[PDB]
């Protein structure tokens, strides 16, 4: 079936170190459903890691992983990642998307207040880059508040005027 | 009095996800002292964090603490960051190293086997960025062999030619 007439949304990475597979998996799973319904969501690879055994050395590629990881991360034309508890993935993502990322929202949740890392609060520049706090009966505000000073006719048009 | 009729050494950053102070802090105070050893540590920061109460929010400035970090990581000659145990911090320090940095060494443990993160590891490329394992007993060792593929005559020099 020929694709609507209407233009391709936008692309959203959404960060979430996982080492395993766990909660976070099952909320990266629901997060990516917002983000998948907004634009593409390239990390499929993170929580659609759920499926078959976790366990890391887990059949999978870590290299295969972030191979398509840092080329789609490269391919994202918007990206967020979620923080709130210590993780290496998180911090790698959001470092790697402050020199090659641009488009950069961080989330920390002060449910734990476990005060995100003086790195990547730091790194706050509010240039692209920002450490917004949200809990995850919140965090489709948090994306909607920043989605909403964005996605203004990308998320609908019922013109499409000619390329 | 005068320094010495020698050159200055170079300079190395350590990183170590702090997130409070710990072990890691005792180690990172040792880990620090024999790169303090080979030039200057930029990260004086990190390890010298043991002093004063700890708790993140405890009095140091989280922001003050990046800035400098981020100021110095960029001065820093030489950089090898820790890793082990899941880490904010030296996920961004060695993303942004990635980017930023040039000259950047990772350590992970096998004694605990947490498999690096897919991103660092997948990071591989064996051109500045490396992934060595070590554990508290070579930890030195690790250094020591990177470094003996380096610190050729800065270690010392006898001579000293005009310039």
């Amino acid at each position: 079936m020929a694709a609507s007439g209407e233009q391709a949304p936008c692309s959203v990475y959404f960060c979430g170190s996982i080492r395993g597979g766990r909660e976070d998996q099952a909320l990266y799973a629901r997060i990516v459903s917002r983000l998948r319904r907004y634009g593409k969501v390239l990390t499929e690879h993170v929580a659609d890691a759920e499926l078959e055994p976790l366990g890391e050395e887990a059949a999978g590629g870590d290299q295969f992983i972030h191979e398509q990881d840092l080329n789609w991360l490269q391919q994202a034309d918007v990206v967020v990642a979620e923080v709130t508890q210590p993780s290496l993935g998180v911090g790698y993502e959001l470092g790697r998307a402050v020199a090659l990322g641009k488009p950069i929202l961080c989330l920390f949740r002060p449910q734990s207040g476990r005060v995100l890392s003086a790195m990547i609060r730091g790194a706050a520049d509010g240039s692209r880059f920002q450490v917004w706090d949200y809990a995850e009966g919140e965090v489709e505000t948090m994306l909607d508040r920043y989605f909403e000073a964005y996605l203004p006719q990308k998320t609908a048009s019922s013109s499409h005027p000619s390329a």
